């Protein structure tokens, strides 16, 4: 029972996504953490529509960014979210087409982790299940990670601009990190992951804005 978890093995998250050139990260964030609470509750992992959120989450700007908690308001004031399915990704905003008949999960609401707090951040994923985060990913070594414990000190926690979803966490050689599943296709990072330094001074300020969905 080493300090560790990769919701991977337990199949609580799908496959990688790409989100293309729309400002829908946040989206993806979102469907991921509902995709591990709806498995946590039903047995049944499946897809989620995060292009039900870019179109219908009127608190967000569509591709032009938007935040998690927005989307699980929306959820759960919508009473429900389509599957990817019953509302497929065409990475541009349209009108929303939700469809009652598409429905395949819902939610109470969501709970913040505290800001900066990675021990919570943490708790809440070694308990709850994968959680939505914000991190700081416009450094250039970001974008070119292939391996290891990602971290950089120019990482500006203070400049959060994409959200990511937190599978898991652990140590590599001897270097504590985050399982963090990204939305930039499987041909990006480690097959569509990376691992964050954790414990390190809230790196990426990747404990700055999470959250989860409550099912
Ligand atoms: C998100 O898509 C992340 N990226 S990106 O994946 O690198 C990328 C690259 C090229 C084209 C599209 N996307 C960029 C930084 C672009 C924006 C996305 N970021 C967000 O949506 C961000 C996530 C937060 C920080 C967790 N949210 C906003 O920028 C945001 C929040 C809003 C609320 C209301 C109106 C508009 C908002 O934008």
């Amino acid at each position: 029972a080493p300090d560790s978890v990769d919701y991977r093995k337990k199949g609580y998250v799908t496959p990688v996504k790409n989100q293309g050139q729309c400002g829908s990260c946040w989206a993806f964030s979102s469907v991921g953490a509902l995709e591990g609470q709806l498995k946590k509750k039903t047995g049944k992992l499946l897809n989620l529509s995060p292009q039900n959120l870019v179109d219908c989450v009127s608190e967000n700007d569509g591709c032009g960014g938007g935040y998690m908690t927005n989307a699980f308001q929306y959820v759960q004031k919508n009473r429900g979210i389509d599957s990817e399915d019953a509302y497929p990704y065409v990475g541009q905003e349209e009108s929303c087409m939700y469809n009652p008949t598409g429905k395949a999960a819902k939610c109470r609401g969501y709970r913040e982790i505290p800001e900066g707090n990675e021990k919570a951040l943490k708790r809440a994923v070694a308990r709850v299940g994968p959680v939505s985060v914000a991190i700081d990913a416009s450094l250039t070594s970001f974008q070119f990670y292939s391996k290891g414990v990602y971290y950089d000190e120019s990482c500006n926690s203070d400049n959060l601009n994409h959200a990511v979803l937190a599978v898991g966490y652990g140590i590599q050689k001897g270097n504590k990190h985050w399982i963090i599943k990204n939305s930039w296709g499987e041909n990006w990072g480690n097959k569509g992951y990376i691992l964050m330094a954790r414990n390190k001074n809230n790196a990426c300020g990747i404990a700055n804005l999470a959250s989860f969905p409550k099912m």
